[PDB]
């Protein structure tokens, strides 16, 4: 009446297959004389209601042993059945009016913990007749509810037995997809393929992280199944985009399933084309512009990215980790910035993490997801929410050595095999992020200089400082070579191009000669500090001179300045 | 103008069989109501695929719709009487978190029919409310899918100014 | 599985040692010890007041201490990561005993779930693995004497959990320098005397067996090189390309990038970072079609493309 009957609905519920074990277990446990009230346990998203419906279909068809051929399955709906006292008396009336069967009916309850273990007080009321064993009840809930609701009392443990359900079988999921393909094919009425199905099944368990066990591939295939209808059967969207951009102009005057997962979380695993061909070919050449004379590191990072994109590589690594060692002000973070700018159109998407304030080991609780023990208010860790919803980012460290041993000894597990567990117990995957570190050790030994003995000294010092274990995990360690006069001239030209374009924004051209670069580098060069003094000197002299001469209105439009050695001489001309 | 992506995403998700209740997420001041009005203009004009040519859009006003029992039975009658369309009407709600996640107790009352899938609902809120309210319960996560909106394009803003210049020019003359 | 044994169990138990002798190369002592321990436990004999075997592994770094544990776990049951990894790198202070074991419900009783309480529950056939045992506090490590004595253990709530079928296995890095310096007998004696002097003369009686891993030789180097080749071979063949190598290729690979101290990691690092990137770069330019086999031979290395 007020509940829900499922015998007649089995004609048009979806078929369920591949669950031959739990039905057998339930059938075996239901015929027992005493303590015959099974309770399904397991994480959500596996098919508890699916196996219940499978059992209902089995009893409807009649394959069940004849001992249960005179029983009807009635379910209870909380919303359908809903002053508190009126609700209590109505439920009481339901439980005495259901007694007319006297053992030939099974009562199904969903979310048993919420309505029984709890708020409203009904556990004491439900205890007596349940202990008496009036009928047979079936429940379903997760394991944490069992941990924190039913284990605190000694009454409910008298009955009920655990039944474990899980779906870790990748090959089985293909059978489920084949079984459920027919309904979607009938609903959409579009041609499909099988290689696409198996590719989606294989891909669904590796890249997209979250939800639960791979019975979620149905949503992934349904997304493409719905997209294709609108794309092709309905009006095409390319012409609509073209006409929209035309309107804007007038105003101012198996591959398909790869696209959805690509746009879901990034990670462009889509099929490669000729544009990607020459882009990947010229990645090294394009990255060889911001940095000068650093062939080793550039080659290493370029080949790492190309190898990761090609399709090979171990699936149990963060796709490359590096350690950068060298003098100060040589371009350690410039390579990282240029790589970040080249990989994607963003400029500051990279995350900067420093441990200058992580001297004390009590900072672990804020570096990582803090336990919710005390107040659970600052649960947002340093490396928890940034990587979430964005797993293609680049994480950059800084002065790694200055940290305490304890704080640094917690990033070994991720470098070993990826993944990481925070206080809340959630697993975050570092499966596509490029980890880059840097340090300033061994600077004095290098700047003192033969080159080989200096390199040996730096290597032996870094081996002695750190433990002999972690240094095996790192993919590659490189040392930056100090630059020479030609690199000095090139970096001077690169630095001066910036002020050239900044001034040309106002409409003034710049031009220089080699002697100007020679005198600029000769007057203000220091081997120790690298390249900063060049920029400081060129700015503080040239910019102030040009601004002072411009304020007095000595420059008109279409005027080009020339710089040459004498120091410096400024000539104004059209 | 200039919001061709979110309308396409909403069209894609709405036609899906199950779990087809998009929720707009993003910081304030970017144009969530603007894209909602763009979708309304699109359906009024008729450029949408003909699968949704027999749907009328209705919004809910908290101020217009407001004893707690009287308010509760009035709202219950409202969602009982909207059912006359039976799937051909879309209900829009602004500030979903304040009226649902909260104070007044309505989450348990709103859970049953929403889980049943009575109609299709559209929401809008900031991401902090998502982190603070909806992540503490396992019921609402069954439905709703995130849709991200952001406007970091400097060149686009010029087009918006060009589009909106006409109204101000007419008003000020 | 205490059920009655058949002929399938017969030949499975006969060939367990041979099957386990694949992932681990040239470590006959440890393999034999583990195989006989498992066979004895399964046969039906053995004292009923023991965890059915405890072992201590001592040797250099990067030799394959945990590879044997992984292979044993894979062979015993179809699971691959069911084994529980327990480490005490963050257990330096003795105040972490309350989280290692079932904490008392005294203060709030909210974090009662211990490190070794819920995992072994509902699953008493698991394999528990320790790591760098020596780097713990004495008080923290002096709480597992009772289980190694006669099994069973009591937590804060007073419940008794039984370690009556779990294979406890530990490992440590002590005595590495004395071993890598080398006669071998004097090095073994030095390692044994050092480990006796460091630990109390009481706990060393309980451990069933202590073994030391012998450093490997050129033949083991060649075999492990072939084993590492096979992984990338099958990974590439998933796309439909066959692989083939010669003895001279293995010889030059092992000769160019070998270090006696570090073991076997540099071989894998070098072979990956060279061969995989070369093959990927050559494949990008569309130089590979279906049914194409690559050949590698000494000149360094020469790549030949053929049907
Ligand atoms: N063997 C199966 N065949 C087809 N679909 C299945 C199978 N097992 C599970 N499912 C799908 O998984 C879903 C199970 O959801 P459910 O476990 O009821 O969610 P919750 O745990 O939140 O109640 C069902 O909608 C069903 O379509
Ligand atoms: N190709 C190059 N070679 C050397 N230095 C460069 C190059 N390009 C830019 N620089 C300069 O190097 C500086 C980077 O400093 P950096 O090494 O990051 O300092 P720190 O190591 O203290 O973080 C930039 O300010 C830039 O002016
Ligand atoms: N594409 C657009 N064209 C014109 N105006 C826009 C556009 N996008 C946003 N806006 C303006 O931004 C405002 C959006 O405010 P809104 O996001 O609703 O505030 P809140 O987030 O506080 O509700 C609107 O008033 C609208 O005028
Ligand atoms: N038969 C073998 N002999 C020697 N080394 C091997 C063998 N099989 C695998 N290895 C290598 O040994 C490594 C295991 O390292 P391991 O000794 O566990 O390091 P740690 O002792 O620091 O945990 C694996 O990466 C694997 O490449």
């Amino acid at each position: 009446t007020y509940g829900r009957d499922l015998v007649e609905q089995a004609g048009k519920l979806d078929p369920v297959i591949g669950r031959d074990e739990e039905i057998r277990r339930v059938v075996r446990i239901l015929s027992r004389r005493t303590k015959n009230n099974p309770v399904l346990i397991g994480e959500p998203g596996v098919g508890k209601t699916a196996v219940v419906e499978g059992l209902a279909q089995r009893i409807v068809r009649g394959d069940v042993p004849s001992n249960l051929l005179d029983v009807r399955l009635i379910a209870l709906d909380m919303g359908a059945l809903v002053y508190r006292g009126e609700f209590e008396e109505r439920l009481k009336a339901v439980l005495k009016e259901v007694e007319e069967a006297e053992g030939k009916v099974i009562l199904f309850i969903d979310e048993i913990h919420l309505v029984l273990g709890a708020s409203m007080d009904a556990a004491n009321l439900f205890k007596p007749m349940l202990a008496r064993g009036q009928l047979r009840c079936i429940g379903a809930t997760t394991l944490e509810e069992y941990r924190k609701y039913v284990e605190k009392d000694a009454a409910f443990e008298r009955r009920f037995q655990q039944v474990f359900v899980a779906e870790p079988s990748v090959p089985d999921t293909i059978s489920i997809l084949r079984g459920l393909k027919e309904k979607y094919e009938g609903h959409h009425g579009v041609r499909i393929q099988d290689r696409a199905l198996v590719v989606a099944a294989q891909l669904s368990a590796r890249y997209i992280m979250g939800r639960h066990l791979p019975d979620k591939a149905i949503d992934l295939v349904d997304e493409a199944c719905a997209n294709v209808r609108v794309q092709l059967d309905s009006q095409p969207e390319e012409i609509d985009n073209l006409e929209r951009k035309r309107i804007q102009l007038e105003v101012e005057h198996p591959e398909q399933i790869a696209e959805v997962v690509s746009r879901w979380t990034g990670i462009p695993v889509t099929r490669l084309g000729q544009n990607d061909k020459e882009r990947l070919v010229g990645l090294a050449d394009r990255l060889h512009q911001r940095v000068v004379g650093q062939a080793e590191a550039v080659s290493a990072v370029a080949e790492a990215v190309l190898r990761s994109r090609a399709g090979l590589g171990r699936p149990q690594q963060p796709t490359g980790s590096f350690l950068f060692l060298g003098p100060t002000g040589v371009g350690k973070t410039e390579l990282a910035k240029a790589l970040a700018e080249q990989l994607f159109d963003d400029e500051n998407l990279l995350v900067r993490i420093d441990m200058s304030e992580y001297m004390e080991q009590h900072s672990v609780a804020r570096l990582i997801g803090a336990p919710p023990g005390y107040v659970g208010h600052e649960e947002g860790g340093q490396l928890t929410e940034q990587v979430r919803r964005r797993p293609y980012s680049v994480i950059l460290f800084d002065e790694v050595e200055k940290a305490h041993v304890a704080v640094f000894n917690t990033l070994l597990q991720v470098l070993d095999d990826g993944r990481l567990t925070d206080g809340q117990g959630r697993t975050v995957d570092f499966r596509n992020t490029v980890i880059i570190m840097t340090s300033n050790l061994g600077a004095e030994h290098l700047l003192a200089g033969s080159m080989k003995v200096a390199r040996d000294l730096v290597m032996q010092e870094v081996r002695r400082h750190f433990r002999p274990e972690l240094l095996n995990r790192l993919d590659e360690i490189v040392i930056f070579d100090p630059l020479s006069h030609e690199q000095l001239r090139k970096v001077a030209r690169l630095q001066m191009k910036d002020v050239a374009v900044r001034l040309a924004e106002r409409g003034v051209a710049l031009a220089v000669t080699d002697a100007a670069l020679d005198v600029i580098l000769s007057l203000s060069y220091d081997p120790v500090y690298g390249a900063r003094p060049i920029r400081r000197w060129i700015e503080k002299r040239v910019v102030t001179q040009l601004s002072k001469m411009l304020i007095q209105e000595e420059i008109d439009e279409n005027c080009t300045v020339y710089i040459d050695a004498a120091e410096l001489a400024y000539r104004v001309d059209n």
